[PDB]
């Protein structure tokens, strides 16, 4: 409906820019001129509506590197390029700083707690990959892939979050940070 | 005097958070008004800038004493990265904290002031590198962007890992700490 995409993208910026909290529903409605109602009847709550966002933004960003991961012939370079990507994606990177506001205040209530592990698992699968499959053709050994693509996302995360900024800078920034990591696993 | 304004804000911040917060609330129970505040800090993302860097004294007070009990630089570093977590882990000011960055993070007023405060809290790491080459432990050329990779990477774990656990969060801290170094060689 041109009043269901039409209230998600409001919502999506909104949350970009001003992250959760300042994100007030009343101003969504506003700008995306729609009712209470609307939103009520697509979205029910404010937090659902952030849920479903996160929901399609971590599919966009799985199809994304689905389709850009077979452009790196080695594991070792989809590594490289999955952390370039992070810096250049238009999803889900870009909310991390709403995700963290979001997680930290609704993380007793289980109900949607359990939906955002589940939505912090995929985001790290894509590490569990590389490295998994960088020990199967030998590219270095690594006996808790797990604990390794954990710290891999979120010291990664952390560059892309915590470094406008030139996107050129970062960009060697980023492989720096790659370069030093990989020759710490060897 | 302006010591009052800002004690019962950062404990308001503490306990309800910093959008929940209202500059009224401050000015109710500190015995003071909406004027007097206008005037020692213009706004209210001003005074919760105020207490960021009183904070960041005490952080460095913190760590000038706890770092002499590493000898050696690489010491350090697993020291202070694994220092950060833990003391982050039951700080506080971490919630409010959180919310005003993911606010304003994106003002040019407020950013340039965001980013001189972080830039204390990676120039430390500045300092164990450096000293590190010269102690023979390395050899990093540019210690500048290594240190900003290190300090945000480092800040990375320490506020996604939406693990549980402590116990598991200063392994896979350690582990990074390991890692990263391991490639500086
Ligand atoms: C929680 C404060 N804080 C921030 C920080 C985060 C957001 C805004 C301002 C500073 C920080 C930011 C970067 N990049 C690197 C290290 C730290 C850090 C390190 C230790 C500590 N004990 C607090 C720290």
């Amino acid at each position: 409906m041109n009043l269901k995409d039409k209230i998600l993208g409001v919502a999506k910026e909104l949350f970009i820019k001003n992250g959760y909290n300042a994100t007030t529903t009343g101003e969504i409605v506003k700008l995306s001129e729609s009712s209470k109602g609307n939103l009520y009847y697509h979205f029910k709550t404010k937090e659902n509506l952030f849920l479903e966002i996160l929901n399609i933004e971590e599919s966009k960003w799985q199809e994304q590197w689905k389709s850009e991961q077979i452009k790196a012939k080695t594991n070792r370079e989809k590594f490289y390029l999955y952390n370039e990507l992070s810096l250049t994606t238009q999803y889900y990177y870009p909310l991390q700083n709403a995700i963290i506001e979001f997680y930290t205040e609704y993380y007793k209530t289980n109900s949607i707690n359990e939906k955002m592990n589940k939505l912090e698992n995929k985001y790290i699968d894509a590490y569990h990959v590389i490295f998994k499959e960088g020990n199967l053709n030998g590219e270095w050994s690594i006996n808790d892939v797990n604990a390794v693509s954990k710290i891999a996302a979120n010291a990664v995360n952390g560059i892309v979050t915590f470094t406008e900024q030139n996107i050129n800078e970062r960009i060697k920034l980023m492989n720096k940070f790659s370069q030093i990591f990989l020759n710490g696993l060897s």
